[PDB]
C-alpha cells in the first residue's frame, strides 16, 4: 500500500476520533484531537476517557479501526526519515 | 491461519474477558466489554481496573492470552478494509 | 530462538519486575506482579506506578528489557495455541 | 539500518521527550525523563500527562516520532542481549 494513501487513512481515523470524542464526550476539539492520538497509539493515559455508554461503543470502534492504521502509518514515517 | 478462525478466536477472548471482569469485579456487561477491549488493544486508560487479587490474576491471563490475538485480529482486518 | 528459552526469558523478566516494585515501592507480591504484567504487555493501568526516583529508574529498565521479551513470548504462546 | 544508528536516533527522541515536557508541562528532569519512556514505550501510566495545548500537541509529535524509533529500538537490543 502507497504511503501516501496510509497518511490518507491515518488522517481519516484522526478526524473520525476527533469529532466522534468532541461530540459524544463533549471534550474540546483540541483535547478530542489529543485523545485520539493517545487512544491509537495505544498510550492510553487515561486522563480523558468516555463516561457514556455510546462514547465507550464508539472507542471499541476507533480501538479497532485506529490502532492498526496507526502502526502501520508510524511504519512508513520511520521509512521517510530515516 | 484463515481470516475467520482469527475472527472467530478473538470473538472468544472478548466473552472471556467480558464475563470475567462482570462477575469478578462486578461491573456492568457493557463496561466489561468496553474494559476488555481496551486491555486487550493494551490501551489501558486506568478508568477500570481490578481491584481483587482475583481480578487482578484474572487480568494477567486475559492479557497473556488476548493481546496477541487481538494484534493478529486487526492486522488481518487491515486487509479486508484496504 | 528455541520457544521454551523465550519461555525462561520471560519468566526472568516477570521476576526482576515483581521483587523490584516490591521493594522499591513496597507493594504486595501480588501487587507487584499485576503491576509487572501490566507493564511488560505495555497496558499500564497507572493504578499503580514507581512514587519514588529508584522506582522510576527501575521502572524504565524494565520497561527496556521487558517489553521486547513479553512481545516475542506473546507471539510464540499463539503458535502453540493455534 | 545499523544498531548504532538506532541506538543514537532513540537517544535523540529521548532527549526531545524529557526537554519538551520538563519546560513545556514544568515536571523535574527524572520525571520528564520517566514520562518520555512510559510514553514512547506506549506504557501511559497517565501518573504524569500534559496539562497545557502546547504541552497536548508536543505530546502527539512525540508519540509520532517515538513509538515506531523505541519498537525498532527495543527489537534491536533484543538480538543483541540474545
Ligand atoms: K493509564
Ligand atoms: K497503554
Ligand atoms: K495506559
Ligand atoms: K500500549
Amino acid at each position: 500500500v502507497p504511503a501516501t494513501r496510509i497518511l490518507l487513512l491515518v488522517l481519516a481515523v484522526i478526524i473520525y476520533g476527533t469529532a466522534g470524542f468532541h461530540f459524544i464526550e463533549g471534550e474540546s476539539w483540541t483535547v478530542s484531537l489529543y485523545w485520539t492520538f493517545v487512544t491509537i497509539a495505544t498510550v492510553g493515559y487515561g486522563d480523558y476517557s468516555p463516561h457514556t455508554p455510546l462514547g465507550m461503543y464508539f472507542t471499541c470502534t476507533l480501538i479497532v479501526l485506529g490502532i492498526g492504521t496507526f502502526a502501520v502509518a508510524v511504519q512508513r514515517l520511520l521509512e521517510f526519515l530515516i
